[PDB]
C-alpha cells in the first residue's frame, strides 16, 4: 500500500536529469517506474526539479484545481518538465510515448502533515 506523497514521487519525480535526454524518455521512465505495468497509462509529467524544491510549490500560489477542489498550488517560477502521452500506435503491452520537453509553471494538490504534493494537475 503506496502512500500517496510515494505514489506521486514515483510518478512525478526526476531529479536525477535536468531534461528529456532522447525522443525516447517517455518510454523508458514510463517502463522503469512501473506505469506501463497492468496498462499504458495514457499521459504523463516528470519534474526535473529537485524534491525540496517540488514540495515549496505546497507554499506558494494557491489555485483552484481543476475538479474544483482549492488545495491547488501554482509554482511561482518556471520548472524543467517532461510531458509522457501514448501515441495513436500504443499498444498495450507496447505502450509508446511521445517526449515532449517543456519549462513550465507546475499545479499540485497538497495535503497531510507534512503538506506535501500528492496530485499532479497542470502545467502552464
Amino acid at each position: 500500500k503506496e502512500t500517496a506523497a510515494a505514489k506521486f514521487e514515483r510518478q512525478h519525480m526526476d531529479s536525477s536529469t535536468s531534461a528529456a535526454s532522447s525522443s525516447n524518455y517517455c518510454n523508458q521512465m514510463m517502463k522503469s517506474r512501473n506505469l506501463t505495468k497492468d496498462r499504458c497509462k495514457p499521459v504523463n509529467t516528470f519534474v526535473h526539479e529537485s524534491l525540496a524544491d517540488v514540495q515549496a510549490v505546497c507554499s506558494q500560489k494557491n489555485v483552484a484545481c481543476k475538479n474544483g477542489q482549492t488545495n491547488c498550488y501554482q509554482s511561482y517560477s518556471t520548472m524543467s518538465i517532461t510531458d509522457c502521452r501514448e501515441t495513436g500506435s500504443s499498444k498495450y503491452p507496447n505502450c509508446a510515448y511521445k517526449t515532449t520537453q517543456a519549462n513550465k509553471h507546475i499545479i499540485v494538490a497538497c495535503e497531510g502533515n507534512p503538506y506535501v504534493p500528492v496530485h499532479f494537475d497542470a502545467s502552464v
